């Protein structure tokens, strides 16, 4: 099984990992880095701890559509505090969610240990500042338009575009010195895709392994699971569950969640049946 | 994929369909129990198990009289208001008889049918049977002490009970398979039985699966019974990836939902 090294930190990646995703928008009657923000949030980071995540996924992203905009100082105002304060407090790894190179330089500075990139670094200067950082770094692939297959269009060629981005950016890491093992792979449910193709992509989730990077997958209240249950994203605990358990079936080392205690038990349950499963 | 007959009643086995427990055991009122059937209906529920004596290990031991007040009234209840089927979960044959004649539709029986009378009343019944494979001692693996070897007992059990089942005139079609999962087996076992629950698909029998919050669950997380939903729906979705036909649960709202997750990835599964 592969082991994820980010500096003086170790993991072994021989199950499914949790990834706790804890967005640090303040409430309304608060701003990044008082304290009642920081308490709210550490609180959080606590209960993840406890529970045996593997991961803080910290995002300064506005969760709050009602608030008309968030500046660049603001979005640090809310990442950095919090993260200086679980790095100094846990040993748990952080991982910094963003896609700004001021925002990964600045986060990895105080303590962030990973970086989730939905832009798989092609913002500018960001594969720079990811090799200066030093750190572990997910990719995620965002699929342009779909691709079917010859051979039955009703189903999607799910492999065709994927690789040539993944040769691609394994190369451009290569060419600022951050080596393959330092990479994660996220396929990027959600974005634009139909409900059959992000099913097909779960359905067959265990063929990514081939590209020898761990895998991140990320359904936790997307839309594929709460319309294919006609439901509101609040109400898609139960169909989030089970997107994780095929995912953890399929050997995905991470799993990135909202509700990170339930996901705790289902990769108890699903390590329980690989360990008495042949081969 | 089966069809599943029940004199008028007719289910197609294609898919997850889900039990759904009803709780008429002090373990409550008989108006609570017939809400709580209407909410299975509306969730899309297949079956509504009715039991008066729990199965459980350790569970109390129910007089003949109080098995029967416990089931008769919220059977004829839900028989009345909805087409749904009712299994009665028993092993008494008097049981069975007085079940079926108030709307019981599929009779769910933990000793497959072997009491006094059971096999010529499910007969009579002409109504499909769930007959539950109840393993009294494990077996190893010849090979390999540190797992089981899942088919040797089973196989035998099958074969024998179809045959005395088609001596009182009970076709194969009638039949579904509960493989056992708890019954005093090990951690390991029950989760090795769920690992290789697709190869139970062999005999040709449609497959029922009921793991929730049972042992298996509870202890491995080393949580309160009640702490057990999350767990027990990992192990639904994991026996819906694998195809059984039945999923028996307490917690049907939301094994609706992960049944629909797990038939939208087989559904795109290439």
């Amino acid at each position: 099984a592969m082991k994820l090294i980010s500096k003086n930190k170790s993991l072994l990646l021989d199950r499914s990992h949790v990834m706790g995703i804890l967005n640090v928008t303040p409430d309304s009657f608060s701003d990044g880095g008082q304290f009642t923000h920081l308490d709210a949030a550490l609180k959080q980071a606590e209960k993840m701890v406890k529970a045996g995540v593997s991961f803080i996924d910290i995002g300064g992203e506005s969760t709050r559509p009602g608030a008309p905009e968030v500046s660049l100082q603001e979005e640090l105002d809310r990442v950095l505090p919090i993260i200086e304060a679980i790095h100094q407090r846990f040993d748990t790894w952080i991982s910094i969610d963003t896609s700004k190179a001021v925002v990964m330089e600045e986060a990895v500075k105080v303590g962030a240990d990973l970086i989730n990139d939905v832009r798989a670094l092609q913002e500018p200067n960001a594969l720079k500042v990811a090799a200066e950082a030093n750190v572990p770094v997910c990719l995620m692939h965002m699929q342009g338009q779909p691709r079917t297959m010859q051979t039955n269009p009703s189903y999607q060629d799910l492999f065709t575009d994927i690789s040539s981005f993944l040769s691609e950016r394994i190369d451009a890491c290569q060419s600022v010195g951050i080596a393959k093992d330092k990479l994660i792979l996220d396929p990027g449910f959600g974005f634009g895709k139909t409900l059959a193709h992000n099913y097909q992509l779960l359905a067959e989730l265990e063929r990514f392994h081939q590209f020898g990077l761990p895998l991140l997958a990320g359904m936790s209240r997307k839309s594929m699971v709460f319309k294919l249950l006609d439901v509101e994203p609040k109400m898609a605990l139960s169909g989030s569950l089970a997107c994780a358990t095929i995912a953890a079936m399929k050997g995905a080392q991470i799993i990135r969640v909202h509700d990170f205690e339930q996901t705790m038990d289902i990769v108890k349950v699903c390590q329980a049946t690989l360990e008495q499963s042949p081969h």
